[PDB]
């Protein structure tokens, strides 16, 4: 468990806002996308396993990591669609090519599965873990954090996230089996040290989760892309977690139904990269070698 970020930070302005990203190596792209409340930092111990297998790209979502904050910020900002507009523009700017392997977690999986479904001819394979794969009910959601996420999805969410930073301070470490070092935790806290709107992305994201049919637009998006995943012969690598968090139970059964997929299981809850980076990295490398090595 290295504490240092991978690679050098780079920035490009997208719609007048700086977006930060890692871009190392050469060849066909391997694109790692984080979710909430993380950044490219999440992949620092995984990316080294793919050196020499492609061009390794990991972007920080708008409002997250080293990327700029939107202003004026408020409850109408950092929706799925807004996040998608920024990210997909950054990916276009980076000229990723047409043999992309996506490596996806959490909201990074909704964004990446959506991108792949819109660019089917440019995606070579998808590796995913603890991903958003189907509309949910609360029965699918980890029991220990049902009240907290229902809380986020109410007016209580503003104090919880913007004042108390509960996503970063409580949800993130609660969903890692090991204890992070102070140094690692400081990297996850850095984008969100200031109280108030700086923390808005951490609150907007849970409000987009497709749970009991709301928000309908996200439910519809996920139904669309999963309808493709269910039938496509695109190669897939499912990294299961034990105990896991959002892919457990019937959702885990469902993902296992998808075609042209292999899996592994690693120890972890939600932020599996922080419990099992060597096993994850090794599996993705083996996947990519099978797809590419000759
Ligand atoms: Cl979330």
């Amino acid at each position: 468990f290295g504490v240092e970020p991978y690679g050098q930070p780079k920035y490009l302005e997208i719609a007048g806002k700086r977006m930060a990203y890692i871009d190392e190596g050469k060849g066909d792209a391997i694109v790692f996308q984080h979710g909430n409340p993380t950044s490219s930092y999440l992949w620092r111990n995984i990316m080294p396993h793919l050196e020499g297998l492609g061009r390794l790209v990991a972007c920080d979502l708008i409002g997250m990591g080293a990327s700029d904050k939107l202003s004026p910020s408020g409850p109408d900002r950092y929706s799925y669609g807004e996040q998608r507009d920024f990210l997909f523009a950054l990916w276009d700017a980076l000229d990723l090519g047409d043999h992309v392997v996506l490596v996806l977690h959490d909201w990074g999986s909704a964004l990446g599965f959506d991108w792949a479904n819109q660019h089917r001819d440019r995606v070579q394979g998808i590796a995913f873990m603890e991903a958003i794969v189907t509309p949910m009910t609360w029965a699918d959601w980890p029991p220990a954090v049902r009240g907290v996420f229902q809380g986020f999805r109410s007016p209580q969410g503003e104090p919880m996230a913007l004042e108390h930073n509960i996503f970063v301070e409580r949800v993130l470490p609660g969903a890692i089996l090991r204890q992070l070092s102070d140094e690692e935790m400081n990297h996850y806290r850095r984008p969100f040290v200031n109280g108030g709107e700086d923390r808005r992305p951490t609150l907007s994201w849970p409000r987009n989760l497709p749970i009991d049919g709301e928000p309908a637009e996200v439910v519809a998006l996920v139904n669309e892309y999963r309808s493709w995943l269910e039938e496509t012969d695109m190669p897939k690598l499912f990294i299961n977690a034990e105990p896991g968090a959002i892919i457990t139970g019937r959702i885990r059964d469902y993902v296992r139904s998808w075609p042209n997929q292999t899996e592994i299981t690693v120890p972890g809850v939600h932020f599996v990269q922080e419990d099992s980076p060597e096993e994850i990295g090794a599996a993705i490398a083996q996947f990519v070698r099978r797809l590419r090595s000759a």
